[PDB]
């Protein structure tokens, strides 16, 4: 099995630096590219880059550059996340992630995640913000991109736990969906319905897009039992 393991929470004052880490087990972290993101109290998800753990290149979302630095240690498979001058804007749940390096993004592991907490683009738009349903109702999501992207992804993300993938490449179900799920579209529209909605579905869903950087994220949608 594999497991993302992060440290533990961080209490900073504005000002001050911080290093993450995140060790994986069962995989080798050599093998992908190691993403952090990080997720606000608004609850929106957003990219911070990636490094490619063999030979230490980086790609960091341009909003970033500067604050965050990624180092490894192949040696221990772990991956360091530095964040800089942290202000109480930063508060947030910080999250490392690997999944398949390059075709269908058919498998996908995130940290459990590290709450820092400080001491004082082609833009997704989701629809609804936010619905209630009732099992046995039908649901559908959508997401709009500002640019055509070749595929949408969806996690879902249940309080108190990190994302999971849900549907890739579109239309895809990972492992462990449902069929009742279904994702579809194409261009800058794309949607994610489920036939027939279960108790257990009631959850936050987000739609992302990694053909262009920074790997963007729709704002999510809550869908609430009823």
């Amino acid at each position: 099995q594999v497991k993302l393991q992060q440290s533990g929470a961080e209490l900073v004052r504005s000002g001050t630096s911080v290093k993450l880490s995140c060790t994986a087990s069962g995989f080798n972290i050599k093998d992908s590219y190691m993403h952090w993101l990080r997720q606000g109290p608004e609850q929106g998800l957003e990219w911070i880059g990636w490094i490619d753990p063999e030979n230490g290149d980086t790609e960091y979302a341009p909003k970033f550059q500067g604050k965050a630095t990624f180092t490894t240690d192949t040696s221990s498979n772990t991956a360091y996340l530095q964040l800089s001058s942290l202000t109480s804007e930063d508060t947030a749940v910080y999250y490392c992630n690997e999944g398949t390096p390059t075709g269908p993004y058919y498998f996908d592991y995130w940290g459990q995640g590290t709450t820092v907490t400080v001491s004082s683009e082609n833009v997704l738009t989701q629809s609804p913000a936010i619905m209630s349903a009732s099992p046995g109702e039908k649901v559908t999501i959508t997401c709009s991109a500002s640019s055509s992207v070749s595929y949408m992804h969806w996690f879902q993300q249940k309080p108190g736990t990190s994302p999971k993938l849900w549907i890739y490449s579109t239309s895809n179900l990972a492992s462990g969906v449902p069929a009742r799920f279904s994702g579809s579209g194409s261009g800058t529209s794309y949607s994610l319905t489920i036939s027939r909605m279960e108790a257990e579905d009631a959850a936050t869903y987000y739609c992302q897009q990694r053909s262009s950087y920074p790997l963007t994220f729709g704002a999510g949608t809550k869908l609430e039992l009823k």
